[PDB]
C-alpha cells in the first residue's frame, strides 16, 4: 500500500491475537503499546521522549498481524497515550519513508 | 529520496536562513525545534509527548528548506530534547510511507 500523510497512519494490528489501534511512528525507535497482555516473561525497560520519560515491559518475539503480513519482533507495553509501532516494526515490514 | 527507517530519517533543514537538524515523524501532527528564534507572529502554546508537556512558542508564515524545496509553514520552539518534523510540513513536500 501507499499511506498518504494527509490521514494519521492509524492501522489496526493484531497481536497474539489482540486487536490494536496502532500509530505508524518513523521516529520512534521502539514500540510501546498499552491495555495488552503478553505474558509473564518480560524484562523492565525505561523509554525517553519529548516531555519525559515512561516504564515498560519489554516482550520479544511476539506475533504481529498487520498491513496483512505477519511478523514476529519486539514490543514494550505500558503508559503511552497511543499505542505506537516504531521502526523496530516498521524495517521488519519494509515500509519506507518516500519522497 | 527514499528512507530506509534502519537508522532514523534525520536531515538539516534551514528555518529563515539557519540550519537544524530534524527527525521526519510520521506520528507528530504538528513540528518542534530547539533553539531556533524567529519573529514571525507567535503564540505561547504547551503540547504533549510521549512522556509529559513541554511549554512552547509556536510561529506561523515560517520560511522552511528542506529536502531542496521551500514551503512555508507552522512550527514550534522549546527546550525538546529531540527536533522533529510532523506531518504539517510533510505532507506540503509531498512524502508518504510505502510497502
Ligand atoms: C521523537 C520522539 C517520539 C517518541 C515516540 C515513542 C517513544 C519515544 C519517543 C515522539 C513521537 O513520535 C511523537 C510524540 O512525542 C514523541 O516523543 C508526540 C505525541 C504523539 C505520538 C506520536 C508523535
Amino acid at each position: 500500500p501507499q499511506f498518504s500523510l494527509w490521514k494519521r497512519p492509524v492501522v489496526t494490528a493484531y497481536i497474539e491475537g489482540q486487536p490494536v489501534e496502532v500509530l505508524l511512528d518513523t521516529g520512534a525507535d521502539d514500540s510501546i503499546v498499552a491495555g495488552i497482555e503478553l505474558g509473564n516473561n518480560y524484562s523492565p525497560k525505561i523509554v525517553g521522549g519529548i516531555g519525559g520519560f515512561i516504564n515498560t515491559l519489554e516482550y520479544k518475539n511476539v506475533e504481529i498481524e498487520v498491513l496483512n503480513k505477519k511478523v514476529r519482533a519486539t514490543i514494550m507495553t505500558g503508559d503511552t497515550p497511543i499505542n505506537i509501532f516504531g521502526r523496530n516494526i516498521l524495517t521488519a515490514l519494509g515500509m519506507s519513508l518516500n519522497l
